[PDB]
RNA sequence: GGGGAGCCCUAGCACAGGUGCUGCAUGGCCGUCGUCAGCUCGUGCCGUGAGGUGUUGGGUUAAGUCCCGCAACGAGCGCAACCC
């Protein structure tokens, strides 16, 4: 594992669109692209996985955010393997603040599901049930893994801390351990637990993610196998 | 034999009456923009604050009707809908 498997298919990106201090996490900038100093990546993942396993053996939630299509599908499965609530399709500004309104979005959602199992296949209006199907399906679209997150999650996992600095900014505001990961695109300090590495490599996603997931699984026992991987990665 | 009320009258009397004026005193009714697609609240964010937000962005629809984006997630009177 570690720096070697990382020298297996992924590293640093960003072709000079770089925040200053993320390049303090930089060895060279050859052929245009900066090279992430995976040595300090080992340092980071040390402190990182220290907290990851901390909260894991304690059980205090981590809040998988994924937005870019790639990571997106990927994240869900890993999150669905981890047991942590996530961000599936579209990130919203009412989760990491209006948490209660969205708790009523979940109440609503589960009401819909609870009336899929009610004799509304009998009476009831048909226009009304068209409405039903619509808002049902889209409610699922946004709300999927987040669907089971009551009480605030005391860290996130999250991919690229820039979009998912819309996401960060939220968490960052609320005093919450932004574990979260990207390249020389985002700024350092804004991340709580700074993971320095390419997000543009779907394999980087795969590795960093599933490593962390199976990691908290180890801090809870049961280690199995990373399912989503090399197929979608390159097919 | 005298007086009470139903009662009509003559005088003073309290009084009534006005389709006399002011819609620049008005309710109400209604006409209108015009079936216009608008108007707006909760909570989160943005700004020192007024306030912005949503609802600013693109297709589409009879439509703020529906989908996408998005610092927002909704919700209400209208829209629709139930009445004919």
């Amino acid at each position: 594992v570690k720096e070697l498997l990382e020298a297996g298919v992924h590293f640093g990106h960003e072709r000079k669109r770089w925040n200053p201090k993320f390049a303090r996490y930089i060895y060279a900038e050859r052929n245009g692209i900066h090279i992430i100093d995976l040595q300090k990546t080992m340092e980071e993942l040390e402190r990182t996985f220290r907290f990851i396993e901390d909260l894991a053996m304690r059980g205090g939630t981590i809040l998988f955010v994924g937005t870019k299509k790639q990571a997106q599908d990927i994240v869900r499965m890993e999150a669905e393997r981890a047991g942590m609530p996530y961000v599936n399709q579209r990130w919203l500004g009412g989760m990491l603040t209006n948490f209660k309104t969205i708790s009523q979005r979940v109440h609503r959602l589960e009401e819909l599901e609870a009336l899929f199992a009610s004799p509304e296949i009998e009476e009831r209006p048909k226009k009304e049930q068209v409405r039903l199907k619509h808002e049902l399906e889209r409610l699922q679209k946004y709300l999927s893994g987040f669907r089971l997150l009551k009480r605030l999650p005391d860290a996130i996992f999250v991919v690229d801390p820039t979009k998912e600095a819309i996401a960060v900014r939220e968490a960052r505001k609320l005093f919450i351990p932004v574990i979260a990961l990207a390249d020389t695109d985002s700024d350092p300090d804004l991340v709580d637990y700074i993971i320095p590495g390419n997000d543009d490599a779907i394999r980087s996603i795969q590795l960093i993610l599933s490593r962390a997931v199976d990691l908290i699984i180890q801090a809870r026992g049961g280690v199995v196998e990373p399912s989503p991987s090399y197929a979608l990665v390159q097919e």
